[PDB]
């Protein structure tokens, strides 16, 4: 009955969808399990109606992103903005030191970019070790070189990378923490607005919400055959599976009762299961702090806090005479608090004009926050000791919690929170985490070499984990999508 | 009659010392290391000034600190007897323009951040591929900015190109004449500032016998003899017969070697001529100029916040606008033209602020080539030279919270009492500072045509003769320990039974 059908209507659902029809293929189908389209990629609504990307927020390596591009010519056509360049000097704070960036003695940003030089030597891979151990081998060796205040301050500066991945550093992969950015980013100003623009390019009777994909079989006759939860059965020519990494992973686990889960007949091949293996999932997650106006310094848009520190840290990578010696060292014996990680802090107010916080978050902090969502008074209890430092930085004073309003003109000049939004990505059965992420002893080709070869000629795969240039990305996820659509679109083309 | 010795090493710079060094290590003796100068170290030279306060007028820094082998031994021996022997003297750079003052880390500007972008560019541009045609850093940028405009500022379009030319005081060369392909080269790791360049050649030095160094004899010609020896002619009239001999001259001075006329001083005669594979490739690869101007102030009246400053060249709104306007890359290639002296104003210039990195009241600064050329022609005239730069000296004085300087060559106020040139394009016997690539340079050409040899006997050493470290100090270095080690392992056959 079906010529394709394309199971998720993330970015990746939506470009193959939006390709077929471009090319003249019709009779195709869009299941997605969420009442809505957009997978990863949702815009929510705020105080006095504000908008943020809860999910993906910023166009990467915009000198080669083909989204990106795309998007940058229609701007360019009708004038419109659908980004902004918010790149900035980086911001850091310590607690009790206060700023630390851009300081001419401690020159935390010299030794960090000799720190990625010193780990693109080090993989040039044997043996893969955690980001954590890889800054623990630098500052050994390198420590002749390096003040008491570089030892100590460094390592928690060189975290910001736990939030490009959504994982600590002890549980980071260390040849897969340092990538090529391939130029500058932009901050997409609502990727709702692509999500929209490509799910209007076709047949909205496409679409098909609600529908939870239960079992995908291969019909031994030409045909493949999908059964949505409810009871609901098709067949089609081709189908292009864009479910997450985590979701699909189910799949290859016993139990097929687990919300999402499909169950493929005749089994996912070998060559897939095992790319599991070496894969695992990253846990990005999002606290947005909304605030009646702006009354701080729009000095940058990127602002980062760093987990305490020590002098004892230093003491210890003093004398350490080897790697081992130094690891139970550091082997020093609780409960988590705002300063027990980093924490990426973007400044809406300098690139979006919005007076409110976009910040960034990490497992395993990101499970534990997500957890405790609906509880406002909690969240701002654990986040105000971090959000009154970065005031004190950005001049200005202590917050003041207005989540339960009370209109007083005492509020001056002081910062006034009138809301938190929080994202919920790994309670989310659909997304069940962030983005594919590297746990150390990983090797993410596999899984790229695996979906891109598909399950076979009619059971192919698109998504953020099933391409190697934009991998874990928006536009990674977007390309894979015109992928698997093109090579079918050409195919049945063919067929004359 | 003419004495027999093992080895004869030419040049006495970095790369023959350490290859007499390494001869001496692996008990090779009889060993001779002619220096046609009358000091050893090459550019590795150390001088005095004002006070008796040093500066290297050659190599200054230990580049790539995590994998340099020179700057470990050194770090080595100071991590053993705690003596200083250099500084980590990165910083933050301070860009200065003429009009606009400091744009350096400006909220607005964001310089640093799209020359990032621009270099990442360029990685793309060349990185990895096959069948690409060169073109000049100069264009390079051209193109960035074109492809670019549209995610650009006005004010990044007029700045960035400048800033991005810091480049040029690496190569000494300027954009327009240096090799895109060539520009971008990765730094492993840190710079460390050399507290004696002259020490490190003085360790070297005195590494091997004392009596195997011949200061002040210019070596004239070498002569295969066809019965496996090889006879070297001192000008000084005096004849020797080595087994090896190690030719370390600056690439500059071995060219010379492919040209009619032997008076010229530090050529030498090859006899057979250099192999038609070493004096072809002198066609692929040539030679920079950077060069060095030390401005020795009475005290320091001026803020330390960095020890890295860049003055930027003056640039134009038209040229943005000429960018905006551009219809592609052969449009703005030819409106890019028009209708002229040359001032401190018309090449970024590298100002290394030693005040803060070794408290020493002076700031060392680096320039290149056609600069270099013209400001060495000119390093007698110190009171032109002092007219030169006073309004860059001042501009800077005025961005660090001081005033004009005062000319006290001859109490807040920053007095000038010296200024040092350097003069390695007029030196006979360096000719210029570096190997450097100039659009559709092949570098690999010369290093395969030199680490291979004029033959068994007959090889190389130097900067010009090295992958790793190419330019630079250790690579000089590594590459005399790679023909002393060669000639080690030949000679031990000898004790085989
Ligand atoms: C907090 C956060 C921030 C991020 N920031 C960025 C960023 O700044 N830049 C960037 O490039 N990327 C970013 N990403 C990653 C980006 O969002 C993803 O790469 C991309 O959206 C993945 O697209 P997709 O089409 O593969 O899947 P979409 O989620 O991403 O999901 C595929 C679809 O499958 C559906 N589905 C699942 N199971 C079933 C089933 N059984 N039946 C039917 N349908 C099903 C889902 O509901 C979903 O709609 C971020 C991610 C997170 C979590
Ligand atoms: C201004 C300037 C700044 C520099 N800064 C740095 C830096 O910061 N870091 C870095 O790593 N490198 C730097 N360099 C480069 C570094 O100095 C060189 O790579 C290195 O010193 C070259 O060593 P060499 O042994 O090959 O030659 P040395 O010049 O470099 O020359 C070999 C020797 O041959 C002798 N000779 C020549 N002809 C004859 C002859 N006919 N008979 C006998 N002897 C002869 C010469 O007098 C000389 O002593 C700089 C160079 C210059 C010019
Ligand atoms: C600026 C900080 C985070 C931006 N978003 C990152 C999205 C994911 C980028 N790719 C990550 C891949 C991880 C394995
Ligand atoms: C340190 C600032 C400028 C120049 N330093 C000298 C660099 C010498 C090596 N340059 C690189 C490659 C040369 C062939």
């Amino acid at each position: 009955k079906k010529k394709v059908i394309i199971i998720g209507a993330g970015i990746a659902g939506l470009k193959a969808a939006s390709t077929l029809h471009q090319n003249g293929i019709q009779d195709c189908l869009v299941l997605e399990a969420r009442d809505r389209v957009g997978g990863r990629l949702q815009t929510v609504t705020g105080y006095q109606g504000r908008k943020y990307d809860i999910g993906a927020s910023w166009h990467h390596d915009t000198l080669t992103n083909p989204l990106f591009l795309e998007e940058a010519q229609l701007s360019l056509n009708d004038g419109r903005t659908r980004f902004v360049f918010d790149d900035d000097n980086f911001i850091y704070i310590d607690e009790e030191r206060g700023r630390v960036d851009h300081d001419k003695e401690l020159l935390l940003e010299i030794v960090d970019n000799e720190m990625s030089k010193f780990a693109e030597l080090e993989f040039h891979g044997v043996s893969d070790c955690s980001f954590f151990q890889l800054v623990m081998k630098y500052l050994l060796q390198r420590r002749q070189f390096l003040t008491n205040d570089q030892i100590r301050y460094l390592p928690q500066l060189c975290r910001y990378l736990e939030l490009w991945h959504g994982l600590d550093w002890k549980l980071l992969s260390a040849k897969d923490t340092y990538f090529g950015h391939q130029g500058r980013n932009a901050f997409a100003l609502n990727y709702d607005s692509v999500v929209q623009r490509i799910a209007q390019s076709f047949p909205q009777n496409w679409l098909k919400l609600s529908c939870e994909v239960k079992s995908i079989t291969r019909e031994p006759s030409k045909n493949v055959t999908v059964n949505c939860e409810d009871g609901t059965v098709y067949n089609a020519d081709y189908v292009i599976i864009t479910v997450p990494q985590s979701v699909l992973n189910l799949s290859v686990q016993p139990e097929k009762n687990l919300r999402g889960r499909i169950e493929f007949q005749p089994p996912l091949k070998p060559v897939i299961q095992d790319a599991f293996d070496k894969i695992h999932f990253g846990a990005l997650g999002k606290v947005i702090f909304e605030f009646e106006e702006c009354c701080w310094s729009n000095e940058s848009s990127k602002i980062v806090t760093l987990a305490n520190s020590t002098n004892e840290f230093v003491e210890i990578v003093r004398n350490a005479e080897n790697l081992d010696e130094l690891d139970s060292m550091l082997e020093r014996e609780t409960s988590v608090t705002c300063w027990s990680q980093p924490l990426f802090f973007v400044n809406l107010s300098k690139s979006t004009g919005v007076a409110s916080f976009m910040m960034l978050m990490q497992a395993p902090l990101t499970n534990h926050i997500e957890s405790i969502r609906e509880d406002k008074e909690r969240l701002f209890s654990f986040f105000q000791p971090v959000l009154n430092k970065i005031m004190k930085c950005l001049d200005s004073e202590d917050v003041i919690d207005g989540m339960r309003p009370i209109e007083n003109i005492a509020n001056a000049n002081k910062p006034v929170l009138r809301n938190i939004i929080v994202s919920n990505w790994t309670r989310d059965p659909y997304s069940r985490g962030a983005y594919s992420a590297c746990f150390p002893g990983d090797d993410p080709v596999d899984m790229v070499v695996a979906m891109s070869n598909g399950q076979d000629s009619r059971i192919r795969f698109a998504g953020e984990h099933t391409i190697m240039d934009g991998a874990g990305c928006a536009y990674g996820a977007w390309e894979s999508g015109r992928r698997e659509a093109t090579r079918i679109s050409d195919l049945l083309k063919l067929e004359h």
